[PDB]
């Protein structure tokens, strides 16, 4: 699905953002937000924001930033047998949230953009290649769970 050494490629450039998890998930969103704006709408505590400078000054924000990639580097640690981590992320985002798999498909976008301006040494054509696919199986096994849950993403 991944190979070992696309699996590998991903856990290398993951190890970059281990050293500012807060960092990467500003900057992540704040592409989510800049490029997706309906997307901010999904945030109740901080969807009033309009600009960058709002968005970089945001605790709130920074948080859930936060709360995102350390989720999802869970999940990619897991190698695609993230069956139990998946479990709790598809129930709260086809229920009380409802996220859109588009959505899911717009922070990919994000996450992929901020690796490659902040780790380019690490993140070469392969290594991209191999992280799109990762964020593509997290997605489609979310999608699966939606769909148990009564949510057509
Ligand atoms: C890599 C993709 C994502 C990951 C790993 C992720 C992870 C998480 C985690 C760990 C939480 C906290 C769970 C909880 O509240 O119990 C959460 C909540 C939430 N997320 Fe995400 N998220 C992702 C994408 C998105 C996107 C793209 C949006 C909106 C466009 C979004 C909107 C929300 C909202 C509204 C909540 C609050 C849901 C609640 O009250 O339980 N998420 N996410
Ligand atoms: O994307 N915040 O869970
Ligand atoms: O914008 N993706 O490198
Ligand atoms: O758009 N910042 O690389």
């Amino acid at each position: 699905g991944l190979s070992d050494g696309e699996w590998q490629q991903v856990l290398n450039v993951w190890g970059k953002v281990e050293a500012d998890i807060a960092g990467h998930g500003q900057e992540v969103l704040i592409r989510l937000f800049t490029g997706h704006p309906e997307t901010l709408e999904k945030f109740d505590k901080f969807k009033h924001l309009k600009t960058e400078a709002e968005m970089k000054a945001s605790e709130d924000l920074k948080k859930v930033g936060t709360r995102v990639l350390t989720a999802l580097g869970g999940i990619l640690k897991k190698k695609g047998h993230h069956e139990a981590e998946l479990k709790p992320l598809a129930q709260s985002h086809a229920t009380k949230h409802k996220i859109p798999i588009k959505y899911l498909e717009f922070i990919s976008d994000a996450i992929i953009h901020v690796l490659h301006s902040k780790h380019p040494g690490d993140f070469g054509a392969d290594a991209q290649g191999a992280m799109t696919k990762a964020l593509e199986l997290f997605r489609n096994d979310i999608a699966a769970k939606y769909k148990e849950l009564g949510f057509q993403g």
